[PDB]
């Protein structure tokens, strides 16, 4: 599959991150992320995929080292961590038409795993509708650990 990247956003207590909800089949809530273009750097691909998603624009703030990659069922996902973005910044995506809504969620109240459904002796996962974001929370929680306290 096509490599994505984006960003994982913090504000200025560490507290809180950055999600996207939108539509369809990205109906849920989850970090801003695309995939790369032909020939595109992986830093740019992200900035531009955040700010068609967010409005804001990352470029001054990447750091190179500074990220969590997961691949998922062989696809490569690169979120590039910016902490320090002022709760009170404005954000809008380009168009409405691909993004519903931009808010700021509590790092300690996401989950990091759906919820089995051991309740009904049913095999699965019960739906959850942060099931984008949920593979890089406890990675997140880590990174964060471990360079800053
Ligand atoms: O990325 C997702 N959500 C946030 C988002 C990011 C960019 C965007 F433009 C709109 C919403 C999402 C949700 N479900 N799927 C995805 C991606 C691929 C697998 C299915």
């Amino acid at each position: 599959g096509v490599p994505t990247y984006g960003a994982i956003i913090l504000d200025e207590t560490l507290e809180n991150v950055l999600l996207v909800q939108g539509y369809l089949a990205k109906s849920g809530w989850g970090f801003p992320k695309g995939k790369v273009n032909k020939e595109e750097a992986p830093h740019d691909c992200a900035a531009r995929e955040v700010f068609e998603e967010t409005g804001f624009d990352i470029k001054d703030y990447i750091c190179k080292d500074d990220y969590i990659e997961l691949r998922i069922n062989d696809q490569l996902a690169r979120l590039y961590i910016i902490p320090g973005i002022p709760k009170d910044t404005k954000f809008n995506p380009k168009t409405r038409r691909e993004i519903r809504n931009i808010e700021w969620f509590s790092i300690e109240k996401l989950p990091c795993h759906r919820n089995d459904m051991t309740p009904k002796s049913k095999l699965g996962l019960a739906p959850n509708k942060f099931f984008m974001a949920i593979p890089f929370i406890r990675p997140l929680r880590d990174w964060l650990s471990r360079r800053f306290g």
